[PDB]
């Protein structure tokens, strides 16, 4: 009975210290590891529910699960409901409820065969799911026990390799550890580092299998959890409390994983193009006066700048939706002015609201009070915390009247000064004291049964009281969402207050994040190694459909390095969210404060982002529209290749673009993975070391200077390109280009979206141009998806076509010579100069 092989022992102990005599009086088994893996776990025989009166319908399956043993816990619920709903060939989902009381649940809104089948064991109770194709079992819950009790769930499974990704925030690889790793989604203000529950939580995970096939799994539950992560390999969700809802994605391909995840949970938002750009930002731009030399230091040194950032140095004593009347006195007038310059303007803005000021003082708080939009305590009054301005109450975002309380602040303030997004920050919902400056209860929403795995060991460590009150539920249920709520919050309020797409960055998350806001990875330090972790973890925000994320640029905290601020500026170019940002006591790292070789260096990387925007814009609409990835992992692209499996400091853009960056300090080379095929080095396409790597599928090692980032071009695809400005105001009026990449065959596909960059309801109403380019025995065309008075006028004026094998005799644009050409024989490209528009069909043809 005690037969279980190391590996496979499930922990019977999970809650506490246990001795061999606590642990058999549980019904478990004793058996010392031999240097974790659990000492006490289950036998086979423990006491775990029994499935009866299984029943189908058109929908799936329903049946009574009922346990007669009660578990180690309090509060068992010993009757259950399942139920299992087909709900299309890629997506099977199910619940485990208690039918006799509603439990807490997530709002989120809602040959022919499945993918999946299902199967059900009797005693002990489990669900089994197969890949119909190949057989493989995707999910095996009977390996263990089902515990369902009121502040305890815990539901197990096999998993079908050792190489699964998923479950932010934390830092990590992408690619996470199966050897007895506890994750912990616990929303907490914490500087990024490993092992330790940070600012999100996204209980979803995508399980690769042997030959590149995929699967995913959500449980929707924003309860504290820990997931314990086992190398037989096995799974245990442990949640401390709501319901067991699951949804399981069949893919096959790990894109279409990530895209069947999306479906349910939301595709992400479409940003405004100037969100593309590059943003600027530091805590300790103490004047209007300092803030402006930012913007006229950047312009002088050639940078390129879409948006100024202001820290809180502009509120006054440190509160939301003020300004101060030192230094931010002409606030108003600073950013009218960045807007007469064709650029945007951001700046913080913190959930808690001061409630020390004098009564009729200060209006947010004064009518956040006369409205209730506040959490409150147990006694009905406001939760009092501690934050940036002194004491605070915390908005309740689940309440409909602080939705409109924060609609209106937002509008009043933009009115006073008129923004272009919010930067949400400190929204865990983080407190600089323990629960509230009056403590917290003693209740079991504060001293649970269990207590998972988060830094300070208490759910109120560095956050509000778990038994503060919420209009939907506790916070106890509601923590996890805090962020979320405010990013909806905000992403209305900018709506209305502006007209236009609105652009929200927020540090707290949870899953379908994304469709409201974009992500930075938080308090990162000026190191080697926070620049090599933030390839993983933009990745890992792409795969949970936040695609619009990035790293503070140089780092946050700290000091930064020339070389590594050069580095860092090069890799953070190719991140989708590109700002850089620095902390209050940090020596400065605006790209125009370092050595001329070093501004050179940035300079290229920020000219190389801007060329391609069209290409990035692009790949956010196919995010949008079909929930695709932008930065993509290379096993998302190549998951046949299990070389790439483990692949996490090189990223893709979309499918066509490998970036390869040096990531440690001293080096003047990098060694970087290429899956089969022909990659073109982009350095071979004019902007205003091989030409070619041939790759078998196989690691290369490539020169890689100071000044290089290693940049590769897939044969068989075509990116759109613009040219130069210092903001997209600008560089959206330039000509465009085409880098066509061929294959050895002559072939090549490429895309271009286009639409005016801001409106509302683009792809409903039909405001947008679409584009397909075609590269084919030795011609390229476009062909006209959509055309529409937005991609009018787009000037097409240089093809670079690479790998042409032979000089041509001739180059011929709609049957006319083309005013001129180059090739050269030692690169294979050639370039032409053209006279088109991308929205009219035209044939260019060589020979
Ligand atoms: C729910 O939240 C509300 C706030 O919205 C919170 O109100 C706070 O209650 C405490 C008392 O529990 C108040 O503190 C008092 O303040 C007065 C005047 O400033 C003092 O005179 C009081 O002193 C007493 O306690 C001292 C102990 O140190 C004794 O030495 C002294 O002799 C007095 O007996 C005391 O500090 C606090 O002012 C309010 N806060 C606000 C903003 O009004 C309430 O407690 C919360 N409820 C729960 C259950 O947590
Ligand atoms: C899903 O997981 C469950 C639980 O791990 C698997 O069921 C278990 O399978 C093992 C191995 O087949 C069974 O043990 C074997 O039992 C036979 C007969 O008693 C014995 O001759 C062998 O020596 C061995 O011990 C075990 O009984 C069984 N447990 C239960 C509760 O059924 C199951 O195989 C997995 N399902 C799939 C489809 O993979
Ligand atoms: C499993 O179901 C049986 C039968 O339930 C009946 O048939 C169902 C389709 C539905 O229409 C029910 O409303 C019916 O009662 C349950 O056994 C019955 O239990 C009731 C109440 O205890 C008793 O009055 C009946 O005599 C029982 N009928 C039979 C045929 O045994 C049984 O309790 C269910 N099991 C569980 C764990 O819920
Ligand atoms: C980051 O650096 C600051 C400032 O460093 C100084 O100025 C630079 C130009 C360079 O010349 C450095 O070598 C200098 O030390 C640090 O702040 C200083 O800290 C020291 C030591 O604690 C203190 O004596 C100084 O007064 C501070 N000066 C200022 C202007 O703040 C800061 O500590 C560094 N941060 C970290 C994490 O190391
Ligand atoms: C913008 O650039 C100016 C000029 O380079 C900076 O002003 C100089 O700052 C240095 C400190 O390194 C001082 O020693 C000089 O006295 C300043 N020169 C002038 C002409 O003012 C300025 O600090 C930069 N501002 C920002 C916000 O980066
Ligand atoms: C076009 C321009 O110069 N300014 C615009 C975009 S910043 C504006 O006023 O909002
Ligand atoms: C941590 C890791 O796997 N790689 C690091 C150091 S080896 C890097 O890319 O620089
Ligand atoms: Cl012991
Ligand atoms: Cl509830």
């Amino acid at each position: 009975q005690c037969d279980v092989p190391p590996n496979s022992r499930f922990d019977c102990a999970p809650d506490k210290a246990i001795t061999q005599e606590q642990c058999e009086a549980r019904g478990c088994c004793y058996i010392p590891a031999k240097q974790g893996q659990p000492w006490c776990f289950f036998p086979p025989s423990y006491p775990s529910y029994k499935l009866e009166n299984l029943s189908s319908s058109e929908m799936g399956y329903t049946a009574t699960l009922t346990r007669t043993t009660p578990t180690f816990f309090p509060k068992d619920i010993l009757t259950l409901r399942l139920d299992v709903m087909m709900e299309t060939e890629n997506r099977l989902h199910f619940t485990i409820k208690d039918p006799a009381n509603r439990r807490y649940e997530v709002p989120l809104e809602t040959a022919p065969s499945p993918l999946y089948s299902v199967e059900f064991s009797e005693e002990p109770f489990g669900v089994i799911v197969h890949r119909q194709l190949d057989g493989r079992v995707l999910l095996n819950t009977t390996v263990a026990p089902l515990f369902f009790a009121d502040q305890f769930l815990q539901l197990s499974t096999s998993l079908p390799s050792q190489y699964i990704t998923g479950l932010a925030e934390h830092l990590s690889p992408l690619m996470l550890s199966t050897s007895w790793t506890r994750i912990t989604l616990w929303n907490r203000d914490l500087a990024p580092t490993p092992g330790a529950n940070l600012y999100g939580s996204h209980p979803f995970y995508l399980a690769l299998e042997d030959g590149g096939s995929a699967h995913g799994v959500f449980l929707l539950n924003s309860n504290a959890m820990d997931v314990v992560l086992q190398p037989s390999p096995a799974l245990s969700w442990r949640s401390t409390g709501g319901i067991l809802d699951v949804y399981i994605f069949l893919g096959p391909e790990p894109k279409s994983v990530v895209q069947q995840y999306l479906d349910v949970v939301g595709y992400p938002f479409m940003p405004p193009y100037w969100g593309l750009g590059f943003h600027l930002c530091r805590w300790g731009y103490s004047s209007t006066a300092i803030t402006r030399q930012v913007v006229e230091n950047m312009t002088r040194a050639h940078f390129p700048l879409d948006v100024q950032w202001n820290d809180l140095d502009y509120m006054d004593s440190r509160r939301d939706f003020t300004f101060n009347k030192d230094g931010f006195r002409d606030f108003p007038a600073m950013v009218q002015e960045l807007h007469q310059g064709g650029r945007r303007y951001m700046m913080i803005v913190d959930p808690a609201i001061s409630s020390s000021g004098p009564a009729g003082s200060y209006r947010p708080y004064d009518e956040g009070l006369r409205r209730g939009v506040f959490i409150t305590n147990e006694t009905g009054q406001p939760l009092i915390g501690k934050v940036w301005p002194g004491s605070t109450a915390f908005p309740d975002f689940t309440n409909p009247t602080a939705l409109a309380w924060w609609e209106d602040m937002v509008a009043e303030f933009h009115d006073q000064v008129p923004f272009d997004g919010m930067w949400i920050d400190m929204n865990e919902p983080s407190n600089f004291i323990r629960g509230s400056e009056d403590g917290c209860p003693n209740n079991e929403l504060e001293n649970p049964p269990y207590v998972p795995g988060v830094v300070g060991g208490t759910l109120q460590a560095a956050t509000i009281c778990a038994s503060s009150h919420q209009f939907l539920s506790t916070h106890y249920n509601l923590h996890n969402l805090y962020g979320l709520t405010e990013a909806i919050a905000s992403h209305r309020a900018l709506v209305k207050a502006r007209g236009t797409r609105p652009f929200v960055i927020s540090r707290s998350t949870f899953a379908g994040h994304g469709r409201y806001a974009g992500h930075w990875t938080g308090d990162v330090w000026s190191s080697w190694e926070q620049l090599a972790s933030s390839v993983p973890e933009i990745l890992q925000f792409n795969l949970l459909g936040v695609p619009l994320v990035g790293a503070d640029v140089c780092g946050f905290l700290g000091n930064t390095s020339e070389e590594l601020c050069v580095r860092w500026t090069q890799l953070g170019a190719f991140y989708p969210f590109m700002r850089n940002h620095n902390s209050l006591l940090s020596l400065p790292q605006e790209p125009y404060s370092f050595s001329e070789p070093a501004q050179q260096a940035m300079r290229k990387a920020l000219t190389l982002r801007y060329a391609l925007l069209p290409h990035l814009y692009t790949l956010f609409h196919q995010a949008h529209v079909a929930g695709e990835t932008v930065a993509r992992p290379l096993f998302l692209e190549f998951p046949k290749d299990s070389s790439t499996w483990t692949v996490d400091h090189q990223l893709l853009w979309g499918e066509a673009l490998l970036i390869t960056p040096v990531l440690q300090a001293g080096k003047a080379e990098v060694t970087g993975y290429f899956p089969l095929g022909t990659w073109y080095d982009l350095q071979t396409v004019p902007i205003e070391r091989e030409p070619a790597i041939h790759s078998e599928g196989q690691w290369v090692t490539l020169p890689a200077p100071l000044d290089t980032i290693n940049v590769h071009l897939r044969a068989g695809y075509i990116i759109p390109l613009q040219g130069p400005g210092l903001t997209t105001t600008e560089s959206r009026q330039q000509p465009m280009a085409l880098a066509v990449a061929l294959t050895k065959g002559g072939e090549a596909r490429g895309e271009l979206f286009w639409d005016d960059g801001e409106s509302l309801e683009v792809l409903e109403r039909g405001a947008y141009t679409q584009v397909i380019f075609l590269a084919r025995n030795n011609t390229i065309v476009n062909e006209l998806v959509r055309v529409t008075s937005e991609g009018a006028g787009l000037q097409l004026q240089k093809v670079t076509v690479l790998g042409v094998a032979t000089a041509p005799q001739q180059v011929l644009s709609n049957g006319v010579p083309v005013s001129n050409f180059t090739y050269s024989p030692d690169t294979k490209v050639l370039d032409i100069c053209v006279s088109l528009l991308m929205g009219e069909q035209f044939l260019v043809s060589w020979c």
